């Protein structure tokens, strides 16, 4: 198998299911007691979040084109970042490091497509849902359209993310309110919805969902096994 | 704070621990967002495991030393060994790392210490608990000693760790089992319990033992956080 190098920290709560589930899609074809072969950088979450509020991408992409480099030279071979927002910066990522780098986005469009929908509700930060570095690569490449929370809605749903799920935090009336959100998106016509934050998937079981769930975490964590057994 | 290098995937179910606590220190002593700097090296377990049976053991200290080097050269500035059984060659790496190795039953022993005890069970893979690597070391360093179960319950609690436990089942037999054990050993006059298999404790949890629990990842991890930032 392919070693899989990963960019993580962001925040490490939701680096944790990618490492689970990158174990145990290893472990589902392989049988036995074989485990996936990991190099993990996980950075300070608070220099990243930081330089997301002041607007320095530039700095940012810094920080994770040196993070993929260090995991180049220690064995790695394929770069995934565990985050949407910062998929933002994955141009400095993909032109500084000569790594195959597994973008969430594509991984997500794949999952999209393949239930045959072009019309999906859209969570995740306020950097996510209202720019067009995500959802432009899901309309160029894909032909998906993505529906986002009313402005009231995205502030609360972006300081959930930051105040709470981020801190380990997953309160009843945080976990109902984006049951609220995503109920409200259904009645646009959305026939799907992207948890675009990758630590959305720990608060929000898919039976809270009225509409089928896409798992950034999970369907990055999936496209990462298939890369490093040449599958799929 | 120095970047910490992890030696983990043995197995991978008890990384995972390692990981959440050593964030949950550094958030806890940074706040606000800060979070730890972290690179792990993950390997492919199985083909360590099956080096243990074969008694391959200085095959295993190459891997763990490679491992080490490479993390040392990414930035790692101290080494975390994420398995008790695994400390048999950690001679092997800090022999060839420069970088300060954080010896998992120096954590333990400390913890110990500060327990004042010196009479305590130790649950752990057959190696661990039947060798000299491990106990020897809590003998020499800390004047600990440890009660061990008899060989059929021993021969149980290897099945289970690594037939169960390292492949993410935790049933209420083996649960229900390993309490027993520990209340058996209580009879001995054991001050107190060492979970000194990474995994047990994803198993075991603190109400189920009669005795007062000495949970080696988390003890590690404690330890990796106060190296961190030089506490
Ligand atoms: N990890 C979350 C939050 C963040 O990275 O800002 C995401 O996928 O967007
Ligand atoms: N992780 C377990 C099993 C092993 O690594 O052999 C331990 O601490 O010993």
């Amino acid at each position: 198998m392919k070693t899989i190098g990963l960019l993580g920290g962001m925040s490490w709560e939701s680096t944790i299911p990618y490492y689970r589930l990158i174990n145990e899609g290893i472990k589902q074809r392989l049988g036995g007691l074989h485990s996936a072969q990991v190099l993990l950088h996980s950075v300070d979450f608070h220099e990243i979040e930081e330089c997301q509020r002041r607007g320095e991408w530039d700095k940012t992409g810094d920080i994770l084109a040196e993070a993929a480099l260090g995991l180049q030279r220690a064995g790695a071979e394929g770069i995934v970042l565990c985050t949407n927002t910062m998929h933002k910066v994955a141009d400095a990522i993909e032109s500084r490091c000569t790594l195959p780098f597994l973008h969430i986005a594509d991984a997500t469009g794949r999952a999209i497509t393949g239930a045959g929908m072009t019309r999906v509700a859209l969570l995740g930060t306020r950097y996510t849902m209202e720019q067009d570095f995500y959802r432009g690569r899901l309309t160029e490449q894909f032909s998906i359209n993505c529906l986002i929370p009313e402005a009231d809605e995205r502030a609360k749903i972006n300081q959930i993310i930051f105040e709470e799920l981020c801190l380990g935090q997953f309160t009843e009336a945080s976990r109902a309110y984006y049951a609220q959100v995503i109920a409200r998106l259904a009645e646009q016509g959305a026939q799907g919805v992207i948890f675009g934050c990758t630590e959305i998937g720990l608060l929000v079981p898919e039976e809270r969902s009225v509409l089928p769930v896409f798992d950034t975490a999970a369907i990055h964590a999936e496209d990462a096994v298939a890369f490093m057994l040449s599958l799929e």
